[PDB]
């Protein structure tokens, strides 16, 4: 409906979230959805439902997120949704859990570390992300060259497509640690903004329940229990938990 009693009567949550954005949302070798926003989801759904296997999750490209929870394909977005004025304006954003700025990463043999640099040159953005909307808008000048998906993206970098490639800097972070020919040569773009869930456009029903249930997950330990499982093992003393959380 998707209320809170539409979803109890179908004894199941549809969920979208990443598949290929470790460590926020990912599959692991087991064919199982793992990751910090898949914890969140497994906790709401053990709440709503009674057990944390009551989640459906579905694989979203971070373009269909909006289209997916607008038509009723989901419930809920938690693929790693950063909150906007625009896409307030189509989707309903609860209480946010995470924050992010963007960085840019490219190879140590020439790093990027200003825009001047990019001159006759491609950047890599994943497709209908932050990182897509900021250079469109900020710096038209500078040439885009964008996949639908993470994997493609990245692997793109590594076949030299792009000079660079832009991107929530957490998760740059996190995939330079496996890929040492790279550094996040610009850690921040700018302000940190907020990470958050988000339902249908007028969903109020789910939305109080889902606000609800943040706040209850930042006093009870939750949050914390999900950043020490899945974000404490990549990041270590290197990024406190205050820079990543949202209170
Ligand atoms: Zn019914
Ligand atoms: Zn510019
Ligand atoms: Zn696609
Ligand atoms: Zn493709
Ligand atoms: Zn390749
Ligand atoms: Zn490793």
């Amino acid at each position: 409906a998707a209320t809170v009693a539409a979803i109890k009567e179908k004894g199941v949550i549809r969920i979208g979230v990443f598949g290929d954005k470790p460590p926020f949302g990912y599959v692991d070798a087991n064919g199982k959805n793992q990751g910090f926003d898949v914890e969140i989801a497994k906790d709401l759904a053990k709440d709503l439902l009674g057990s944390p296997d009551k989640v459906e999750f579905v694989l979203t490209e971070a373009a269909n997120r909006v289209e997916y929870v607008r038509s009723g394909k989901v419930d809920l977005i938690l693929a790693n949704f950063t909150q906007t004025p625009e896409r307030a304006e189509a989707v309903d954003f609860a209480d946010p859990y995470m924050k992010v700025a963007l960085g840019v990463v490219s190879p140590k043999n020439k790093p990027i570390t200003d825009m001047a640099q990019l001159k006759d040159q491609t950047l890599l953005v994943n497709k209908g992300t932050t990182a897509d909307a900021f250079f469109t808008k900020s710096h038209p000048e500078v040439k885009l060259l964008k996949f639908d998906q993470n994997t493609e993206t990245f692997d793109a970098l590594k076949d030299g497509r792009g000079v660079a490639l832009a991107h929530d800097n957490a998760l740059l972070w996190a995939w330079a640690k496996e890929n040492p020919n790279f550094e996040v040569a610009i850690g921040n773009l700018g302000p940190a903004e907020f990470i958050a869930p988000a339902v249908q456009k007028g969903n109020a029903d789910l939305l109080n329940w889902v606000n609800g249930e943040i706040a209850a997950m930042k006093k009870d330990g939750r949050l914390k229990a999900a950043y020490e499982k899945t974000l404490l093992p990549v990041y270590g003393e290197k990024v406190k938990p205050e820079a990543l959380l949202a209170e």
